[PDB]
């Protein structure tokens, strides 16, 4: 295989608002023959071209003739864009030097067409809304007004809207991974086994997955529960290492999570009905005769618990276990903590703060087996109204509302949170005894979507763990595909600018995304439908932020370089020290949050190596290859720091800075940011 | 596995396990698992074989 003439380019990157970067182009003649190549670039009004070498045409070179061909530009349009340059040779022009063949084959002209991305100005985010309509062979409508433009930014804020029902899980590349007996300490045992147990439910329940990593996990699970023989308590309770702590309760997710699947796992190897009942008898003992018994949360690790220690929410977490077992006097007992939850639902009716994790989880589950819980096919809608990942991400902020009582939506539980949540969402959805063809599906199938677009088995997530929880999302659908969802759904999409688009849905439009945006700074969205059954469509509003924000609570200590380049060698090499902490980090979770990325044309290596060394007595040696993660050690009492540099991949930079700063500490506090760019300029 | 067993020497003690659950701790779970074995065997109608 051969071609003598091949192109090389300068990648800017996904880059800044300014677009005068340093665009060049180089081809090289590996053929011995010195040939002219007439070159130019096909431009458009999509961008603001500037000819550097205006007067002269890149003209003509010889074998291994190196040449650089660099214009200037400064576009207006944002997002990815294909850039079209072309190079071709002309004949009968033996005037460069001696002679010019200019005689290729059909491979005549060197032509190059390059999708490059600009990151717009400021910082990026989105806002959105959530709406359903369900006429039963009738008609219903709704109006949505979609606006929070404060501190507004030029030409940044856009949107779209859709709905879906997809069937036929195509593939499984989100499936595979593994970890095992860890090396640092014994505390990770809790995080090890818990999702590791529900893997058993996955082998048949996909028709795409990779079961044998889970049919080997049985070979692991055949030792998994053995650690739980030891990590239990004699009286019945359970701890990270077990008993020697007598007359108390203990955390009960990781058991209640399994205590059903112990009973799905009491088939291969025999754990008896005595191990489940001793687990149970622990629980009934604690149920007060009158009160919702007092219990305090200070247990062995928030590593496993992204938790704020609410016994009442946990007073439900027993009752899910109680639904598992068919004792049926038990089932009255779950109505006890139900009425403890009835308080917590009046909380979640007003919708101010109940921590948006748990009353979620099991209210759905609570009556999941019975058969008359129509009432609960309502209350999920909150939870799906509750900033759910209709876009298959719960991206990063609260709407624009500073006040004290706010939800678990911008908290330092930082796995990126979009997978922990939807787990216990979809787990609630389609356990329907009846057909859940109504609105607890069309979003359920949304959850199938990006888990089916989450096709990378690296495991280097925004977390480490969390994508183990990405899977049940895929898994439990495996019979949900046995469904029918299609009716006279006729969809009206109208706004104020005399615009109105129409869409429609059916069993074959069931799986059909209907994307459409608008340019309106106004956001105002009436909608109206008909048909039979229910369906939830969805909003999304993208936009930039951070034109120039002020200082705020949070303390981020950063230093880039010795205060200036002031030397020709610099503008390339300078180590950037960062030294950070925020006091409010109290009984919520492990330490998960960080954000460290480069500037537009700036590439790290020793940064790879300085992070590589760091072990401040605890660590997960985690890294993104553009970012850094050693955080669950300890939070903010005594900060710490490092230093790391780049190489200037950007010879020329339109003067627009860059900052990568993340922050989430407490439910009432204001913005609480601290930022600083690179100074060399 | 799926059988009964002689039950004097346990029933003899299974009270005194409960008199003996004071010095060293055998739990209320050891007496009830001992018990739950028994209720399982009680036929619904017969004086089980
Ligand atoms: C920061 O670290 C200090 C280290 O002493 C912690 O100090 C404790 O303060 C709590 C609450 O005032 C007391 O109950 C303890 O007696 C102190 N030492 C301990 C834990 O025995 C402090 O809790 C840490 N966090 C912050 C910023 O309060
Ligand atoms: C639609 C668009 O972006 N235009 C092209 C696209 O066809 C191509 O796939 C891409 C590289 O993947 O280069 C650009
Ligand atoms: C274990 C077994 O019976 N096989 C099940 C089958 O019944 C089910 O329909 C399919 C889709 O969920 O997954 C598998």
């Amino acid at each position: 295989a051969f071609q003598p003439f091949f192109v090389e380019l300068t990648m800017p990157y996904s880059v800044i608002r300014g677009e005068a970067f340093t665009l060049k182009a180089t081809v090289l003649n590996y053929l011995p023959k010195c040939i002219r190549v007439s070159v130019q670039l096909e431009a458009s009004p999509a961008f603001l071209a500037v000819p550097v070498e205006k007067e002269q045409a890149p003209h003509c070179i010889c074998a291994n003739g190196r040449q650089t061909v660099s214009w200037a530009v400064t576009p207006k349009s944002l997002g990815n864009v294909n850039f079209t340059v072309s190079a071709e040779a002309l004949e009968s022009q033996e005037l460069c030097g001696t002679e010019v063949p200019s005689v290729p084959e059909h491979g005549r002209k060197d032509t190059v067409i390059k999708p490059l991305l600009v990151e717009p100005e400021g910082l990026e985010k989105e806002t959105t809304f959530n709406s359903l309509l369900c006429p039963s062979g009738g008609e219903v409508s709704e109006e949505l007004s979609l606006k929070l433009p404060p501190n507004v930014v030029e030409e940044s804020a856009r949107a779209s809207v859709s709905v879906l029902g997809d069937i036929l899980g195509s593939a499984m590349q989100n499936t595979q991974n593994l970890l095992q007996m860890p090396y640092g300490c014994g505390e990770q045992n809790m995080v090890l086994f818990a999702p590791n147990i529900y893997v058993l439910d996955y082998l048949n329940e996909t028709q795409q997955l990779t079961p044998e990593i889970k049919s080997k996990a049985i070979g692991y699970l055949n030792t998994g529960y053995q650690r739980q023989l030891n990590y239990k308590h004699y009286d019945g309770s359970y701890s990270t290492f077990g008993e020697r702590y007598g007359r108390n309760q203990g955390n009960t997710w990781l058991t209640a999570f399994v205590l059903k699947t112990f009973a799905q796992a009491r088939a291969y190897i025999f754990i008896d009905e005595a191990h489940i009942t001793q687990a149970l008898i622990w629980l009934s003992q604690r149920q007060k005769d009158n009160g919702c018994f007092r219990s305090s949360g200070s247990l062995l690790n928030n590593a496993i618990k992204g938790g704020v220690e609410d016994e009442v929410t946990l007073s439900a977490y027993i009752t899910i276990a109680l639904l598992e077992i068919p004792l049926t006097v038990t089932h009255p007992v779950v109505r006890n903590a139900l009425f403890c939850l009835e308080s917590a639902w009046k909380t979640a009716q007003e919708g101010d703060h109940g921590s948006h994790v748990y009353t979620k989880a099991l209210l759905a589950y609570a009556f999941a087996l019975a058969g008359n819980q129509d009432k609960r096919k309502e209350v999920l809608k909150s939870l799906n109204e509750e900033a759910v990942k209709k876009d298959n991400s719960v991206h990063w902020e609260r709407p624009q509302k500073p006040k004290a009582p706010v939800g678990h939506f911008y908290e330092p539980q930082a796995p990126s949170a979009e997978v922990e949540m939807t787990s216990y969402v979809l787990l609630a959805y389609l356990t329907a005894q009846p057909a859940p063809t109504s609105e607890d599906l069309t979003s359920a199938t949304n959850i199938v979507k990006w888990i089916t677009k989450q096709q990378n088995a690296q495991g280097g997530f925004s977390s480490t763990q969390d994508t183990v929880v990405a899977l049940h999302a895929l898994s439990k659908y495996g019979a949900a595909t046995f469904t029918r969802t299609g009716k006279a759904a006729q969809v009206t999409i109208q706004s104020s600018g005399t615009f109105s688009s129409k869409f429609q849905v059916d069993n074959n439009n069931r799986l059909l995304l209907q994307q459409v945006s608008l340019p309106e700074l106004p956001g105002e969205y009436s909608m109206k439908v008909t048909g039979e059954g229910c369906v939830y469509l969805q909003t999304s509003l993208k936009y930039n932020i951070l034109p120039e924000k002020e200082e705020f609570p949070f303390a981020l200590g950063v230093q880039t370089l010795p205060q200036t380049c002031d030397e020709p060698k610099a503008h390339t090499s300078f180590q950037i020290s960062l030294s950070v902490s925020y006091t409010g980090s109290r009984s919520a979770s492990n330490m998960a949050i960080v954000d460290v990325k480069m500037v537009s044309g700036f590439i790290p290596l020793k940064p790879t190596v300085k992070m590589l060394e760091r072990s401040n007595h605890v660590s997960r040696t985690e890294v993104s290859s553009n970012h850094v993660l050693i955080y669950l050690d300890k939070v903010s009492n005594q900060t710490l720091s490092l230093f790391f540099t780049v190489l200037q991949d950007v010879p020329v930079r339109d003067l627009k800075p860059a900052i990568v700063k993340v922050y989430d500490y407490y439910e009432t506090d204001e913005f609480a940011i601290a930022e600083y760019n690179a100074p060399c300029s």
